[PDB]
């Protein structure tokens, strides 16, 4: 149907939760959607869609980095008719402000991609999520009892990053964690007209190099799965 | 005590409205503000401190261009102590989204400017407002029956610009208008750990021609005005 | 051992063939190769070991886009020891020098990412394979009766270009076909001196519009696989 | 007549002299023109008309940096007639060849602004006053028994900068002083076809921290105002 | 005793003439020099040391192109103590403000090139000439009843522009004539504390397209070869 | 017939050798070419055509500088029909991977021009041979018994480099010299469809400071002078 996604037209509800992981997708639809269904596969990159309290919610694996990510993204808008783009995922934290198992809100993504620059008139494109997305992360977050950390990411083309020094800059101008899709994610959606926000838990420091366990790390994410799927419904 | 501020260590609040215009600050203290007093007169760019909702509240123009916002917003944070910063004027619209008389929320501001490149290690640095003051706006904006417009503003360091065909590109990338410090002031406050937010009045749409009155001008501004003495108090 | 390969230590033979797609990877290894294990899969990008005429080699999926291979193959070099790195994948041709089922070496891959500005300067880096590794290309595809066309790619970060303007100034500078990974496989290996080379089928024509019905891409690929196992044996 | 000059058609004189205070202007208006006539004050950006000598001239603020001098004499140029633009102001010396209470003719003027490669199609224009004009103040500063230190400047986007480390550099390639706007002036009087010229008076010296008093100070900006007063009658 | 210049010290004048062409060199040795004897020879490229109605006077060859002409000027300086160097050729006009047999004073070099960003932060060097030389040319010029046409030039690294459509553009912005070296001429001395200028003769006009007759031509040219050398004397 | 070739059309074979110094290739006319003759020699750039055991030859200079060789070959390729142009030279070695005497086949072309994005969108153009040329000249080699080294070269526009640090990191890329050309040659060919190659000879080492005595220069000279004639023969 597309080139990287072999759904049905119409199998994608306009809610869509994204992660790199396709098997996180899986994580996902396996054990918090009732009536869950497996709907695109190419590239081993797992989507589904099923229900979350009565609601229609679909899931999508979108790879690493950037250009993965506006790939998947943009079909995802363009030709399955999706609206509303949340992307969860663990983050590196760089800043002091946010500790192991923090849950971040992403309200802009700075970037050393050129992809924006290409996009934008070779200027500087503030890549931001959609406001009332936002707004409703915060609130569900207040009354889920989860006190949202909220600030930048840094969105880079490089997990091994050649640019560590860099670090502390960073958390100085408000960026909390590294990762490295929002700032597409956010370009793209922006591009296109729809809305998207990044929701980063914090499961590796890496100024203090301190870590979750293994089983830190699912609950960790299963916390914020339930922000993600509450918020959707 | 500054280069380009007068005023006594402690003159300021800690909250700050600022405007490019000192004559629209001198307007603001003297018409909202109870018992307003002149701190500085540097260079003619006024400020002031007085008093709403018996609440201490300053005001300071800060001139046009990012790089004239960034001297004087420096020195607020850095010499006076100054935590909150709100920043109102007139910004002119591109985007079918808004219209006259509308309220722009500006939760990204990106720029043609090199100044956050110079900043920010030669990447994309994304900017953007403090997310507690941006709540802050949306609330008291609802209270007081007004539909707030929430997107990226455009900073440029051009007022006649050279690239009028590229406003069409910004407005399908979420740019509601253009005006000329966003960008320097949200990396400032980024910079300098302080909060800071823009609000945007459309008095001139730029790709519709259309324009205000001279009397709707006024009102128009003043909506805005006690948006955010409200938001503040 | 790594974020994104499970395989343990010694599992990867010192010879791996690189597609993006890890369900081609897995192809491969169950109709080419003889004995043929699942070494990794992280993130359902499946890696294998097997036999190719006796002699062991090694498959990876490095997914789409330059950030996503740089980091499977940064890993496989710096952790697994690998030392050779040949990847197959389709291309997008934009030259009336190729056209379909035509397999391209490419000798250079230029690309609009920033990657290697960041890695090297803010100059210019020619990002090239391993000359060697080209050279037993050639002689294996003559030995095969493969008419190899040889010349540049062009690795973009963009699936969907926002520059197909420019696919003609591409083809006149010799650039034979459009794909997504290469100048970051290249650089990576000259970073960490081993020796890389891209291989590329043509299965649609970006100018000329033709493309390969789904039986002949699968006899097109199969093609190119035996000529990476050949000069790997 | 402008969106920021409130003067009449015909109420500036062909000829004008300008700093970034509109209190200095102010000051030159008082001390030193006969019959001075404040013309506009948008803004409080104050200019006037009077006569010295016998000759018509105009007075002008500008604000601070490129993007607010841009916009004034944008408008002088193309509204108001202007054909003559001579500033006058201080600059912190850089270079060791200059000392307190020198007078320097800029040039050429350097700069860290994107504004220069957005009209110049992304190459590096050389900003440069007009020739005449700097002959005139050569041949007046001797009349006078002016020694008139002559080199580049470096006009920055940042008052408080971020690069203080290169200031020797800049030195040694023959900038002797840094302000804010000559590089603006300079470029926007190339792109208007009209004549500019900027001098600057050292009160303080950046590296060697010596600075004047509260005294010589005023006496150091009347020798200039006088310098530039006699060069245009 | 440098790579490129085989001379003896001492044995340049510290006023020195430079063209790209060393045949042209040579022409102004034997037509105007009074004891005139060719000094280095590397590379074929030419100089020469003799004298000029009784004052000593050096001239060299610097090839094409910035970086060339910056290799030469470098020594020049450097290892020779040349001290000031005036440089004249031809070169394509592009403003309507020239027409043929007009000398050209470059008060500014702009440039394609990204040499100047190389040296200098990455900033916008602007490239000048000495005053007090340009001053000095532009006296002699006068009793010389040449009518000197002062504004900036074009320096490119391409003879056969891939931007002919910009010329119109360069000759808004005071740019009289393009040629290949001035740029790197002007930032080299400036680097090195030498004083430099350029010359430039209009034998091409690259808008209106006319061209000299080679009867007009080193006619022309020895009427600002006179110029150069009786600024020298 | 050209600004910068003398020649008629005719004089040049198709396949043709370039130097640099144009004394260099005078030197290989004299010695290694029967029928030698001088076919051009504007702005003594001399080249020449002769034969080699039967099959005619072509050498030309292009003097130093990426604009430079780019005039010449640009006027070799479209005026005069040249269709394989082999450059060969001498390059500071700043690799651990090659010592005195050894021959550096570039397969790639780096730099810190700015002249590659000019021609190529602002992008990365890798600069690269044509891959028959390069397999012509180790096929040669092999028989010759020259043990060729292959990987990037980079080209600079410094001759006297003002980033001497960075040269421990060009040759962790597979940097094995530095010369002032061969990007600019390889693309020049590339923008015309031409066949071109580069290889340069040490004779002196940059980061371990050897060099060869005068007359080891001419004998490693002629060992890659050899190289060439039996490439094209």
């Amino acid at each position: 149907m597309t080139p990287h996604i072999n759904a049905k037209i119409g199998d994608f509800y306009p809610q869509c939760l994204l992660c790199g992981d396709p098997l996180r997708v899986s994580y996902i639809a396996k054990k918090f959607l009732q009536d869950a269904k497996e709907i695109t596969n190419v590239r081993n990159m797992l989507g589904f869609s099923g229900k979350y309290k009565g609601r229609g919610i679909s899931l999508m694996g979108h790879g690493m980095g950037i250009a993965s990510c506006t790939i998947y993204v943009t079909e995802l808008i363009k030709t399955y008719q999706v609206k509303e783009l949340l992307r969860i995922g663990t983050c590196g934290a760089i800043s002091p402000k946010v500790g192991l198992k923090d849950i971040i809100m992403a309200t802009g993504a700075s970037t050393d991609s050129k992809t924006n620059r290409v996009r934008f008139l070779n200027h500087d494109l503030s890549a931001t999520p959609d406001f009332e997305l936002s707004l409703r992360a915060y609130q569900t977050a207040k009354r889920l009892g989860i006190d949202l950390k909220v600030g930048n990411v840094f969105s880079s083309d490089f997990f091994y990053s050649f640019e560590t020094h860099a670090f502390d800059l960073m958390a100085k101008y408000n960026h909390l964690a590294i990762e490295m899709e929002a700032a597409g994610l956010y370009a793209t959606a922006m591009e296109l007209n729809a809305k998207a926000l990044c929701l980063c838990s914090v499961s590796d420091h890496l100024i203090t190099k301190e870590a979750l366990s293994p089983k830190e790390r699912v609950e960790s994410f299963d916390n914020m799965i339930i922000l993600a799927l509450e918020m959707m419904s």
